[PDB]
């Protein structure tokens, strides 16, 4: 048989069939490739059965949940050092250190989120912004009342359609303007901190670990700085003091009946002793070629947690808050 990988990508897809190929070349339990476009396309095959497995974000793992799909988490990606090592992080908005603007004080200001409904750069900042967005609910979208309330942004996903400003300050070419993938510059993480670097936004909604990674010199990262809830600024290295929220990883999400836990949990276990951090010099499973970034996996990902039987979307999202 076969855990079927979806990929949202062609690099992605990509690394799937080198990771495939090295499965092979070790006699490990067998890893194939399905290739998608989208989190929702892959959200749909796994529940239609034209694969099995699939790594995602928070607000993902909340849309598979659902029927539809009914996907369950299945282990959790770990951060952190092994040394000190988490299944959790952290939701923080940084900023140029010079300011003196405050988390409440961002009205008309310009930003730089991860992508449309995705846990650090929209979900955790949406609803903490809430009081000030002056939202007439539902039938009318968030993103209407957001588009209102930051001048221009980058939302990676957004509907340049009904929401143009969303996708403003993006970085891609043509077509691929404010696209969710990587063919926008601005997605995700490390896209979201380049459009603040850039200096295309004032702040850019991101996790804890994002100007760590982006910026090996200790140097350059004195000049960020982090938005904490009770209206103050406080360095980079103070996330744990001052963030928008505390959040579980992201998972491997599967079928809730006949998903195959067990095999996809077995070729998790393996490929991580076999491919994980630093294990081999020919295929790191956490680690992606030049260019690109996070392909399947976290890139600075050390391992992953099992997650315990029947628990649900749920009970695995209900694991974090929202600043106190
Ligand atoms: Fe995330």
């Amino acid at each position: 048989r076969s855990v079927q990988w979806c990929a949202v990508s062609n690099p992605e897809a990509t690394k799937c069939f080198q990771w495939q190929r090295n499965m092979r070349k070790v006699r490990g339990p067998p890893v194939s490739c399905i290739k998608r476009d989208s989190p929702i396309q892959c959200i749909q095959a796994i529940a239609e059965n034209r694969a099995d497995a699939v790594t995602l974000d928070g607000g993902f793992i909340y849309e598979a949940g659902l029927a539809p799909y009914k996907l369950r988490p299945v282990a959790a990606e770990v951060y952190g050092t092994e040394r000190q090592p988490r299944t959790h992080y952290y939701a923080v908005a940084v900023v140029k250190k010079g300011g003196s603007f405050q988390l409440n004080e961002l009205q008309g200001l310009k930003s730089c989120h991860t992508g449309l409904r995705r846990t650090a750069g929209w979900n955790v900042p949406i609803g903490t912004l809430r009081p000030f967005l002056n939202w007439t609910g539902p039938p009318e979208p968030i993103e209407a009342a957001v588009a209102r309330f930051f001048s221009a942004s980058c939302v990676p996903g957004a509907d340049k359609g009904q929401f143009p400003n969303l996708c403003r300050l993006c970085a891609g070419t043509g077509e691929n303007k404010c696209a969710f993938s990587s063919q926008e510059p601005y997605f995700s993480y490390s896209g979201a901190f380049k459009c603040l670097r850039d200096g295309a936004g004032d702040v850019a909604f991101i996790r804890e670990s994002t100007v760590f990674e982006d910026l090996s010199d200790e140097a350059e990262r004195d000049e960020y700085e982090l938005l904490c809830p009770d209206n103050t600024r406080k360095p980079v290295d103070k996330f744990k003091d001052c963030h928008l929220a505390r959040v579980p990883s992201h998972a491997v999400v599967a079928r809730s009946v006949n998903g195959k836990e067990d095999a996809i949990w077995n070729l998790l276990r393996q490929a991580q002793e076999k491919f994980g951090k630093d294990k081999s010099p020919k295929f790191q499973l956490f680690g992606s070629p030049s260019g690109q970034k996070d392909l399947l996996f976290k890139d600075s990902a050390i391992g992953f947690s099992r997650v315990p039987p029947r628990i649900d979307s749920g009970l695995y999202l209900g694991s974090g808050y929202f600043t106190a």
